[PDB]
């Protein structure tokens, strides 16, 4: 029945997938690594087990259990290292189609863009691309950091999962009709920060894993050293009831997931106050190998792979994440608690660059400032830095965007054009989860979907968003001296980055040392 129920033979395993009437075949819940359980907890991913029994690929595996989450059979689990492939039904191993490899976000704390459907993008491409998604470890399980982890385990395990998945696609995607020599990686949010790590991995040697990158809302939170995370390891050991054990790591590896989850929770960094808790707690660290340096430094040095880049951000990146500040002091306490090496003087300077501002609906008087400052510090300025850095080497192949899709209910919520709001415009309404009945994507923002989707597909296929852009969409010019496409329903056009934003990014740039970014 492989002429009807598609089977793919990868040698180590054979998977039976699903054929859709859409002319797309799906292979869901394939293993790209061994379950990271027992002794493999807090270790690099290992090869998936060879298995001669037919494997079902008709259903998603669970996503990776993250910070403050609860195990749920089939839904959320430690056993979560799965990869999923969508391909045109007619494609064979000889097809050699461009591959779109999607890396989900979730702040390194959760898997927050999991199981996205590639059917609509494949159909919109006229059936000549392959789409890939996967889960990687997060929270304590993906990002426990200590000399003790590193001496009997591996740092940045969650990013090492991503490396394993990238290598899995390189080794196996040919069997799904993909071209292993034509992979584009696309990261959103923490996945976009991950893309920056993949570009700069080990200092930037091209391992031939991808020929282009989409960086959708960079997320660059504090990136601390191993010694700066010892407090966190010790606290985790305490919370899980493991403090009296001689071998801390062995004891951690014996605890059941429910026990682990007691420590898989946020608390203040040293130097931070009791509230607010940092937005993000378990995080990528400088590990001296995969991650030899801070991202800002590595992109300054040119220590990254020179491939075409599509990179951008929303108008109000910070809106879902910034402290609901009532005062200048609230803004400073928020920043100090997320970047505890900022000085009293640097905090005051932040308040001068981002003063109080217009009142936003449903938020306190200083929330506009909090949100603008945090959006710039953590998302947009990093994105602009990626663009300008890559453009030094490939000025003809670096494209920047600003998403300014206006949704009335976002505006009434005081969140402006929030972080990753364009996701359904890239993948199609319904592809990223069920939309509300009144979603503007089904009404007055419908028209931005074909436009956005076509640019992204075009870049995946040809490394230029213009080649197969939507029929009436404008030409998207490269970064140049700071130029970007504004994506907005009925109002999409090139615009200059204002001198004032470039100045604000130079301000954040002057603070990369205390912020550790
Ligand atoms: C991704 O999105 C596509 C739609 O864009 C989803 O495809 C639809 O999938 C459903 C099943 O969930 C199909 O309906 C089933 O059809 C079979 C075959 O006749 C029948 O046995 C069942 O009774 C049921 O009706 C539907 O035909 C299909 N639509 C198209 C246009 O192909 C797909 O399920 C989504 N994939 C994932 C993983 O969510
Ligand atoms: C046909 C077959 O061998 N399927 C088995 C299934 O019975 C079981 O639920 C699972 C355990 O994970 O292993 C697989
Ligand atoms: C092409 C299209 O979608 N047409 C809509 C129309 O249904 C609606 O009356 C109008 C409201 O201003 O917006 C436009
Ligand atoms: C082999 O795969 C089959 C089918 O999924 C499964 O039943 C079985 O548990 C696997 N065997 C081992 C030892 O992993
Ligand atoms: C923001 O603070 C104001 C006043 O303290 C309050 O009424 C509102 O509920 C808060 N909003 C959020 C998003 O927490
Ligand atoms: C875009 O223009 C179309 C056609 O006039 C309309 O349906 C839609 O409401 C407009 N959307 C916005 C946000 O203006
Ligand atoms: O499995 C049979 C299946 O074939 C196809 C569809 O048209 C369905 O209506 C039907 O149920
Ligand atoms: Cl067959």
């Amino acid at each position: 029945s492989h002429n009807a129920q598609p089977v793919i033979n990868l040698g180590y395993a054979r998977y039976q997938g699903v054929r859709l009437e859409a002319g797309v075949d799906e292979f869901l819940g394939m293993r790209y690594a061994s379950p990271p359980i027992g002794d493999l907890r807090f270790r690099a991913p290992q090869d998936p087990p060879a298995n001669q029994t037919l494997q079902s690929a008709t259903e998603y595996g669970p996503i990776c259990i993250g910070l403050d989450e609860e195990e749920s059979p089939g839904d959320i689990s430690e056993d979560c290292l799965f990869i999923n492939v969508f391909k045109p039904s007619t494609a064979t191993s000889q097809s050699k189609l461009p591959v779109w490899l999607f890396i989900q976000g979730g702040g390194y704390a959760e898997n927050s863009n999991a199981n996205y459907n590639g059917t609509q993008v494949i159909q919109a491409s006229d059936d000549v691309i392959v789409f890939v998604t996967f889960n990687y470890r997060v929270g304590a399980l993906g990002f426990l950091a200590s000399e003790k982890v590193r001496q009997n385990g591996d740092l940045n395990a969650g990013l090492l999962d991503q490396r394993k998945a990238l290598r899995w696609v390189k080794q196996y995607i040919e069997q799904f009709g993909g071209d292993p020599d034509h992979i584009v990686i696309h990261g959103v949010s923490a996945g976009a920060g991950s893309v920056a790590y993949h570009l700069s991995a080990y200092g930037g040697k091209d391992e031939g894993l991808f020929i282009g990158a989409i960086v959708e809302s960079s997320f660059w939170p504090t990136q601390r050293t191993v010694s700066e995370m010892e407090f966190q390891f010790e606290r985790f050991v305490n919370d899980t009831g493991c403090s009296s054990a001689r071998d801390s790591l062995e004891c951690l590896r014996e605890q059941d997931i429910a026990t682990i989850q007691k420590g898989n929770t946020g608390s203040p960094f040293p130097g931070g106050s009791s509230s607010p808790l940092p937005d993000w707690y378990f995080l990528p660290v400088t590990d001296g190998s995969l991650v030899p340096d801070e991202l800002y430094n590595a992109f300054d040095a040119g220590n990254f792979i020179k491939v075409p880049v599509l990179v951008g951000d929303d108008t109000d990146e910070g809106s879902n994440f910034a402290y609901n500040a009532s005062s200048s002091a609230d803004v400073s306490r928020f920043f100090k608690n997320n970047y505890p090496n900022l000085t009293s003087q640097q905090l005051n300077e932040i308040n001068q660059v981002y003063p109080r501002g217009k009142l936003l609906p449903r938020h306190a008087a200083y929330f506009g400032a909090s949100s603008a400052a945090y959006g710039d510090a953590t998302f947009t300025c990093p994105g602009n830095h990626v663009a300008s850095s890559a453009a030094r080497y490939l000025p003809n192949s670096v494209w920047n965007y600003r998403v300014n899709i206006i949704d009335e209910s976002n505006i009434a919520g005081g969140i402006g054009v929030p972080h990753t709001f364009e996701l359904p415009a890239i993948f199609g309404a319904g592809s990223t989860g069920t939309l509300s009945s009144d979603s503007s994507y089904l009404t007055y923002n419908a028209a931005i979907i074909p436009v956005t989707m076509h640019y992204f597909i075009s870049f995946v296929q040809t490394l230029n968003p213009n080649t197969y852009r939507y029929a009436t969409a404008p030409e998207w010019n490269t970064w140049g001296n700071g130029q970007r496409l504004r994506l907005q329903t009925n109002d999409t056009a090139m615009e200059a980055v204002p001198e004032s934003s470039l100045q604000d990014c130079a301000f954040w740039k002057s603070l990369t040392v205390p912020m550790e970014v």
